[PDB]
């Protein structure tokens, strides 16, 4: 549930996201990729963004990411940039899949891999 997912999240970022829309910003799902592959361009991903435009640049990340490393699975930007509830909801669980699947035994450290952003 969102309640469920929403709690994973923050305790695996270190966020304080209240509703599942907030990951419409992209940011999140960038950051989930980077504690899994590591090699996410974190610096320029605005973690902290509330214009569109900048989400728009935290997807074209996170689909480089995706095509970079042969991820086959669909990312549907225009869908999740409004930040609307269901779509959200469905791309989280499945990044929360493939965090399971993939994540290492390397420790991640969320907060630095941001600059304490």
């Amino acid at each position: 549930s969102r309640t469920e997912l929403l709690t994973w999240l923050n305790g695996l970022l270190n966020l304080n996201y209240k509703k599942i829309e907030e990951c419409g910003t992209g940011a999140a799902y960038c950051q989930i990729m980077d504690s899994i592959y590591g090699d996410l361009p974190m610096n320029r991903v605005k973690f902290n963004a509330t214009a569109e435009y900048e989400f728009q640049t935290n997807y074209k990340i996170l689909q480089s990411c995706f095509s970079r490393h042969g991820i086959e699975k669909t990312v549907y930007v225009d869908k999740l940039i409004r930040c609307k509830f269901q779509d959200n909801l469905e791309f989280l669980q499945w990044l929360k899949k493939h965090w399971i699947r993939h994540k290492d035994e390397s420790v991640y450290d969320p907060d630095a891999r941001r600059k304490y952003r």
